[PDB]
């Protein structure tokens, strides 16, 4: 028996040993019509990383074997290469081969019509199966790359074969085939689940692990996840999965306590100003503003498919990237969601490869576009975009069919989908009327610099043009008081405690220093760290200052210097 | 025996597993001629990929079997060997080499006449038998371009062999070649067709699918009507196949209902004003103009190889933009099917080199062609360009020796067609002429001022010459109400329901507000957007304004405003 | 029956052959998750090899003989595999592929359920057990390099499979382990121990940077100690371990002096200052603001992960290198500590991806770049970092990420970050600008010059910014006075031992003649080398200056002699 | 190390393979002086062709060689590099 490589599927069918899968059945009788395609009976699938295509071709087997299908496929048969165990029992070719047209006389004879599939099946290529005359019966599935590399490329294949592209899963959809899986996995350890909870899970999965993404293999995933649930309440203790375990899972596998994610994604939208301002204030009507848009975005009463668009006019200090980044994190619970792109970076014109990516005939193919690669890694963010009057036009105008669309292409025919990302920009180019006010004609007068700076469908996708104000006095102070509020976390990260004690003329003085003309008080911040913390440590391990005291910080002699209460 | 790479198809031939197309004979004739070309026997044929020439040369063997030949090649044995069949069994271009020598040994063997073809056959280039002085016989074929990569640069080679153009197959050839088709599918799965309903889904083949190269796409069609059969047929009676199913599959490619295809292409002409007026409002004129300058094309009596042209001379948005949007999406019933072209980028003259291309070694000529790929992927298209008097002369040049005879050479050396496309220049150079209100003097004046830009027979080989205006208040409101529309729809869109209800006041108000003399008010557009989802979405996330509870879009003091309905 | 080398660990559990291990008891936990779920049952251990990269499945073991394991995996059975024991049979797979083929089936014949360990399969295979599709239990350790490199290839693998992370037993908590095995290594040696004796052991161990992993140093070298002192006690003396025998066993093993042991490496880190002055003077600014960083990244009162950071600029090798070698000297008195960094080469992109690991494409698969090499290998080291503006940014960001404790995936997949390691960058082109004197008006300049050609958060997590400037006379005159010592020191190891006695003031036209206000320290012992060598070469081997002699050089007209006493 | 394209002046001075040359000596102490400047110590000389400026040149490093210095200079080495040669030859200015 040359099977040795090879089990039927069919057979667990007739065996009871494989449950079905549900989805994907327009796409199952698809298959079949191929199948029965007289230029080309053998198809090819375009699946992401083994969703399990698989078992849509078993539950297209299964309803063969439950006599449902057309004769001429309803007495066929359907082995399983183990491709691998081929390439991997023989040492290479030569033997390899061999075993290969030793295993296709005994197909050739096959006492009847039969079907085989190969998993990964590019492997052969990367030719010797040039035995196919219809007799042969095969189906293929992987990413368009490997397909357009190997198999469209072949004359022969191309006339004999036939993509089947299919879709990433949906919310809805995955919710049914969750209820489907559920039965036989509750049968698996014998308790049952939280409907809920299973949604929540699945909507977890959608909103969250934003790199471990689902071809339905992040379903699956949350499905082993329900298990270890399982087990762990196999380890009071009630029937059902509890919805908790589900988040606590979740967080062991990304890290966030429970409350940042149960806000219906509404609770935020109630209290979003709040966080804002405890972290960044300056432009509470930009704030209210952009709040409001994102919102339309969410509540999808704009377009839902022009992803949210902002350019910011100020300068930093103020908090512009601080914003952007507390903004990512409120929407996103994550900092490093934040992704960073440099006009400077990109005012090269051929820069565009490593922008999306480039032909596989240039060199830069090594990577590609790392913006584009970090989109098909992160649907959920905001991407940055600063000072663009010195970038591409091109790239600019790639930039706007995110806009206008919500994705571009590549340079390899991978179209991009981005969904689920918000582009932001900034500006600085308006410190003519820059100055401590409201006069909102110098907004509109900077305004009208900006619109004859570039192109106007440019603007009329910029929905809320938002600007800056130079920091009032108050202002300065609040970001100080939060300062030393800071000073006071990373003092009691540990036992070391000891009241800091700022003098208001000493903050006065240091703000009053702090403002750069250009760079912002964000130099001034580390600046008086530097004051403060030298000499605190100083008199902290000298017994200079010992725990349980008042860190008096004083301007004194018209200058901030720590003063210690003990002597050396 | 190492005849196993090649194939006697005339063995097929006479276990009669062939079936040919039909047609094309001459060129048999041709190859017969060159057969018996003493000086340079063996020919090479050249053709476009699914034209499956393979075809041809099955055809000269099915006229060998019968013993319907010249007797010169009665005995001639006609086989091809793969040469990827010989790329399989090759540890090394010597291996390679080896079993090249090993089946030519058999084959220099002179034992009876023989001939050999080979597919791709320039891939033996990148040869062994250069030894070939003619004493045997083989033929081939492929793209003009790798064949003149390769073949071009041997002398002997290319002398060897002569050139054949296999030429695209006609339509109406196409219907007779799916006829001598009909009846052998029929057997293969038991099924009748009405040939109308064939004849038909030819014509769509042509019409899209441009992907694929009839007619080997239409026999493709036709085995999906027959696979739709086979699932139905064994799932009164329903046995054959109507237009139906072929709109079904034409669709599942496009996305189009049966009713935008099931046309006959003559009441959307007669009723074109209808869709036009439902979309844009404010140009009648060159509504009908280009209707019946469109209609000329489809009559015939138009020149055979004139494909249209339309001038502009208005602000930019009005419903020109608009316009050809409708204009695509209502003929070639596709949005895409318009390709913007800023000539403010092309007023260089190495943009020449950027959109059709230069002498192959430049950095602009890959920018090039930018036509040429668009045609040849979508003929019926149109080619939209925006003021264009300042683009480079050299550019309007190509352009113009492109728009008189329907083709254009390009920089990689070859001449596109153009029979379904659209000439587009659009600009406002002389708009400012008018006021809101039509006077033939600044009409002349911009007609003047622009047959001055350069030859007026430029101007005099568009296919027309149209204005624009600047549109009445009345139907300045009217398009607001248009959009006012639109909104209303995106507010049903979402299940939250509400009554745009635009006063005439705030309709004058933001119309005359947002009417510039720049674009009219295309950007107002967006403005009162802005003015009413602002505030909708707020007094929406809010609770205000409840389902079905009215927006009285109403204008308050010089500023419009919608009531909130129930304060918070 | 095919017991020959697996060894089924129940027994040496219930027979308590198996010493009682604790810590790490989360990944015990949750690898029986994975033995009870579905789709993962099995999993693999990937870490570099350790004690506890063995010692894991055993404690699993023991928590399953003590019967506080899940019931459904209550009745399982241990087991484990040798893969040296089973390929005694011939060279390659041949038939030890036949005795695992004959263990194969084993545990099909195995009513109750049992459990198998097999590390490295993936040596073993990379085919054999695609049979685990429920049919066995079983678990490998390895590393995430080989993982990626075997098992990571074959989806079905994952589809089967998931991984564990054993990363980091941490070094208090390789203490409390060896807190623990106190009492049984005590029981093996016979010997006590002071606790604290081995604690030290360890944390120098931890200091000394072998290619024994943390946890796996500590095992080896304390067992052989105790070994040593066991079989030093049976040939005063008390079974405790004497301390001082493992300071200088570590010290010699190493061959680092035992002074290390001693300082406490907190005093000498607050009289840090005299040995840098000691080497070289004249910036008290540099010694303290490095000094009071290194104490505060020491008191934790900082960032308790990130060691500090410094940058700085100025003058060019008069002493900058000199501080840096003196540092690595200071805090672990070894020279391999430093490292060697050099931003003219890292210019290139490429040359950035080499310098980070290496794909297995495109490139050698060496074990990592350079610097991460270093890091990898080396983790108590020097990251030097040379005018690095030079650089291009990405690389900048690189180490921006690693200066906030960052650290990056590697070719063998490991992130690595400097846990001990010292950072310092490196500017230029500041003294040029700096005036005579320190003033406060060029720095400000300079330091914006800083900010405008980098990235504030950049700037920021770095300790100080300490510049120098053109040495002075004093300085120069105790810095080449020094300089000489060492000479005549340095020629005292030769066994010629003259005195030298020079003349301060030629010392003086001396020093002028060697400093420069753009190169300062670094020409001048080349000088001297120059000047002197060859004269007391000349002197000694001429007899005109024997030992017992004082080596008088003079200053005469503008060149100084080494005047001998003895002509010939 | 590629002091390959270039030789040591001072050696080929100590080696003593060269011609002393006199004359223009005011300007050997001009360009010296220039040398001693922290201004702007790097000179040019305006020079017809054909005069043997090299001639000056060396001339200037023998003088250097033999305590002819201001003692800033003490150890500095004129060298020479033919810099035509290694411009022109390169057939591609990446590796110039």
């Amino acid at each position: 028996n040359l099977s040795k490589f090879c089990i039927d599927m069919t057979a667990m069918a007739r065996e009871g040993k494989i449950d079905p899968v549900i989805g994907r059945e327009e796409e199952i009788r698809r298959v079949i019509r191929i199948l029965s395609r007289r230029t080309k009976n053998n198809p090819v699938l375009i699946g992401e990383p083994g969703v399990g295509k698989t078992t849509i071709v078993e539950g297209l087997a299964q309803r063969i074997v439950n006599a449902d299908v057309p004769d001429n496929l309803a007495a066929c048969k359907l082995l399983s290469l183990d491709v691998g165990a081929l390439v991997a029992g023989s040492k290479y070719r030569g033997e390899f081969e061999e075993r290969m047209k030793g295993v296709l006389k005994e197909i050739q004879e096959s006492k009847e019509t039969i079907i085989l599939f190969v998993d990964e099946i590019h492997l052969l290529m990367g030719l010797k199966p040039m035995l196919a005359r219809g007799q042969l019966h095969c189906i293929g599935a992987t990413t368009l790359a490997e397909y357009r590399k190997y198999i469209e490329k072949d004359a022969a294949f191309e006339r004999r074969f036939q993509q089947v592209l299919v879709k990433e899963p949906s919310i809805t959809e995955t919710i049914s085939i969750l209820r489907g899986l559920k039965e036989k996995y509750e049968v698996h350890h014998g308790v049952n689940i939280a409907d809920a909870a299973i949604v929540a899970a699945a909507n977890l999965a959608a909103r969250y692990l934003t790199s471990r993404r689902l071809p339905d293999s992040a379903v699956d995933l949350i499905d082993e996840a329900a298990a270890a649930v399982r087990v762990a309440r196999e380890s009071m203790i009630t029937d059902v999965v509890g919805p908790d375990q589900i988040n606590e899972i979740v967080a062991r596998w990304t890290g966030i306590p429970v409350t940042r994610l149960k806000t219906s994604e509404k609770e935020k939208l109630l209290h979003m100003e709040q966080a804002l301002s405890k972290i960044v204030v300056g432009q509470k009507e930009a704030v209210q503003s952009v709040s409001n848009a994102i919102r339309l975005q969410r509540s999808g009463l704009s377009n839902p498919n022009q992803p949210p668009s902002f350019l910011f006019c100020g300068p930093s200090g103020t908090g512009k990237t601080l914003l952007t980044k507390a903004l990512a994190e409120f929407l996103f619970d994550d900092p490093k969601s934040m992704i960073r792109f440099d006009m400077s970076e990109y005012q090269e014109r051929h820069s565009l490869s490593r922008m999306i990516g480039a032909p596989p005939g240039y060199v830069g193919h090594d990577a590609g576009g790392q913006l584009t690669e970090a989109l098909r890694r992160r649907p959920f963010s905001i991407l940055l975009f600063d000072e663009v009057e010195k970038a591409a036009k091109e790239v600019l105008t790639v930039l706007l069919q995110l806009m206008d669309d919500g994705r571009i292409t590549d340079g390899q025919g991978r179209v991009v989908d981005a969904k689920n990302c918000i582009v932001v920009m900034t500006s600085n180019l308006g410190a003519e009327y820059l100055s401590r006010a409201i006069d909102p004609t110098t907004r509109e007068l900077v305004m009208n610099t900006l619109r004859n700076y570039f192109l106007p469908e440019f603007l009329n996708r910029i929905s809320s043009i938002v600007i800056f104000n130079r920091l009032t006095r108050r202002e300065i102070r609040k970001i100080v008081d939060l300062r030393i509020a800071e000073i006071q976390k990373r003092l009691t990260d540990n036992d070391r405690n000891v009241t800091i004690k700022v003098s208001d003329e000493a903050k006065d003085k240091l703000g009053a220093q702090g403002y750069s003309p250009v760079y912002g008080a964000r130099p001034l911040q580390r600046l008086l760290e530097k004051e403060v913390l030298n000499r605190l440590a100083i008199l902290i391990l000298r017994g200079q200052i010992r725990e349980g005291e008042v860190a008096c910080v004083e301007l004194v002699d018209g200058k901030v210097q720590v003063l210690p209460n003990h002597p050396d």
